[PDB]
């Protein structure tokens, strides 16, 4: 039986919930396969896993949010001990966005506002081949370059040691990054699509927190083309699940 944990860091928002059914069902339509038994953890609310129960899943996932990783709120204090109990144990574990920059505090890492601003649109990263297998959890034929959601505001400022980076872009040099065989993190959002994105970026719109020429640019950026969804489902399954083309 295979069964995998999936961290919530975010509450669901009214588009998500009403759309999607909440974050849970987001990310096991983008990572789940049939037959898998999915359970999810609200950890922004302060609810975990029992840390007896961390062995019986085969791998788990971290997801966005829109607090900061650098921020020293008991429920993340909590999150970086249970990815140290994890990752001792080498269990795989996937970090998206927050999830990324958690992964990386955790090692020793330094998680701050981006050199170069907030991302908020589709983007292109830059894949370092010279770190990847042919026919492994990358696959066979990698891509020079794969697109992508981007949606934060924060990054990794000073990169963990042990970590390898897997791809970059002009303005963040830590878009990808593994550390040995069971940690693998991404910093734009695979589990994100074009409604997700415009949805925030018209209610940040409405908040004023950017100018509508920003907000324009944003989803301009997804007028005439999307993600490369399925590459990225197919990455991070091998990843997450051991399979290996």
């Amino acid at each position: 039986q295979k069964r995998y944990a999936l961290f919530l860091a975010t509450l669901d928002s009214e588009f998500v919930k009403k759309t999607y059914g909440g974050y849970h069902n987001v990310f096991v339509t983008t990572f789940g396969d049939e037959g898998e038994h999915w359970d999810s953890f609200r950890v922004v609310s302060g609810e975990f896993p029992d840390e007896k129960d961390l062995e019986k899943y085969d791998g788990f996932v971290i997801s966005g949010s829109s607090h900061d990783a650098f921020e020293n709120d008991d429920w993340i204090l909590k999150l970086c001990d249970i990815v140290k109990k994890i990752d001792e144990m080498k269990k795989k574990i996937l970090g998206i966005c927050f999830g990324h920059q958690i992964i990386a505090r955790v090692r020793g890492g330094t998680v701050g506002r981006a050199k170069k601003g907030p991302e908020l649109k589709l983007g292109d990263i830059t894949i370092v081949k010279d770190a990847i297998t042919p026919g492994s959890y990358f696959g066979n034929e990698i891509p020079d370059s794969i697109a992508i959601i981007k949606c934060h505001q924060d990054e990794v400022l000073v990169l963990p040691e042990t970590a390898k980076v897997l791809a970059y872009s002009k303005n963040y040099e830590v878009e990808m990054y593994s550390i040995e065989d069971h940690l693998f993190c991404i910093q734009g959002h695979p589990e994100y699509n074009k409604e997700i994105l415009f949805e925030i970026v018209d209610r940040v719109l409405a908040l004023g927190y950017v100018k509508q020429e920003f907000a324009d640019a944003a989803k301009a950026t997804m007028e005439n083309r999307g993600a490369d969804r399925k590459l990225w489902e197919t990455i991070c399954k091998n990843f997450l699940k051991g399979r290996v083309p």
